[PDB]
């Protein structure tokens, strides 16, 4: 049902994909078959989610059931920044596609730039909450990614996370073997990315956007903070087309190219979420959205500027 985004590679990836962050195990593999049914064909996972095996069981029910083809899905997952030392990426990677139940993944990201402690403690952290960091880089861990791709277990590869410096450092590295086809990050009309966007854009880096309802489940908020689906002027585009501010929010990124992974385990939502290909924004609402940028990050609470490559204090 989604029209895609052509990478640098000339694969197609699905301009709407389903989001998987903290859908509970009992309800994320029906999630996946609802979103399958409903035409989606982009799944974003990770290692980090601790649900890849239930998105699996999912994708292979499908597939078994002759409700969509391997090749015609588009499966993303993510190494974690406790496993960039070269040996663990290949191990991590292995459980990740052991998970999923897949033969190859489609595009495999780097989750975060910033190297943390090694090992399979995911959160290492000092007593007051500080991330504790590891000695090897993103660049380590791109070495033993570009491994995968080499022996045709990943497609393609990308970042996640990283300011035009980090992307500059990544394409700038002497020796590079495979460039990031896609840059996923927080973005919505509070974050609209401008700067950001136009240099991935520029470099031929697709852009994918995540919490693009604003993540408005997520355990950390707080009352005061900005919602999204509630801001009156953008359900007031909303009405304008008898549609709901969810679908404004996705349709927002189909107009600008950057391809969207809105979460749900909900199937009218997951349904809803997907029905944004029979109405388009006009310029002046575009232009409205646009402006209702606060540099405002939903995903920003965790405590780790004090190490190397820390993406969000740049400009862009
Ligand atoms: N790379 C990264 O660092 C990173 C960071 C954050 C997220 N992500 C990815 O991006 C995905 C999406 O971001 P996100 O999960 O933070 O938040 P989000 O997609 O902006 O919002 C998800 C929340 O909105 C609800 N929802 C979904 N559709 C709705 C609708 N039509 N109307 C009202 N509420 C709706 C969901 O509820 P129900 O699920 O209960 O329906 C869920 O509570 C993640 O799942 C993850 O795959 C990546
Ligand atoms: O994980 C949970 O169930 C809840 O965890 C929290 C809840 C609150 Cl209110 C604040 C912070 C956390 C937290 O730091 N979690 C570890 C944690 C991350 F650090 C991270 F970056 C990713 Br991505 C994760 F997936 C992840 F789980
Ligand atoms: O990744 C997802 O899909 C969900 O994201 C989260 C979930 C939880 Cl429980 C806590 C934090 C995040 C989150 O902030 N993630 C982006 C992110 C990191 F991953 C990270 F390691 C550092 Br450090 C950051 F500062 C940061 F911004």
């Amino acid at each position: 049902m989604a029209t895609f985004v052509e990478l640098s590679t000339k694969a197609k990836m699905p301009i709407v994909g389903l989001g998987t962050w903290k859908s509970p195990l009992g309800k994320v593999k029906e999630a996946v078959k609802v979103a399958i049914d409903a035409g989606y064909r982009h799944i974003d996972c990770a290692y980090v989610y601790q649900n890849e095996h239930e998105v699996g069981e999912a994708i292979q029910e499908k597939i078994q059931e002759k409700a969509v083809k391997r090749e015609d899905l588009f499966i993303v997952s993510k190494l974690w920044p406790t496993f960039f030392e070269r040996p663990l990426v290949r191990k991590a990677f292995e459980k990740t596609l052991k998970d999923l139940k897949l033969s190859y993944l489609d595009v495999y990201l780097i989750h975060w730039p910033q190297g943390f402690k090694s090992g399979d403690d995911l959160f290492p952290r000092d007593d007051k909450g500080n991330a504790i960091g590891g000695k090897a880089t993103f660049l380590d861990a791109w070495e033993a990614m570009e491994e995968l791709v080499d022996e045709g277990l990943v497609k393609a590869l990308g970042v996640s996370n990283f300011s035009h410096f980090q992307i500059e450092k990544l394409l700038n590295k002497p020796g590079l073997k495979y460039k990031p086809v896609t840059n996923q990050v927080e973005c919505h009309p509070y974050l609209t990315q401008e700067k950001l966007i136009q240099y991935c854009h520029s470099k031929g880096i697709t852009v994918t956007a995540y919490s693009p309802l604003g993540s408005p489940d997520r355990p950390w908020a707080k009352p005061e903070d900005p919602s999204l689906l509630e801001d009156p002027k953008i359900k007031e585009i909303a009405a304008k087309h008898k549609k709901t501010a969810a679908q404004v929010l996705i349709r927002f990124h189909i107009q600008r190219n950057v391809i969207v992974i809105p979460k749900s385990v909900t199937p009218a939502r997951i349904v809803e979420n997907i029905q944004v290909f029979d109405f388009k924004l006009s310029d002046e609402e575009m232009a409205t959205i646009l402006s209702f940028n606060r540099n405002w990050r939903a995903c920003n609470l965790l405590q780790s500027s004090h190490l190397e490559d820390y993406p969000f204090n740049a400009e862009y």
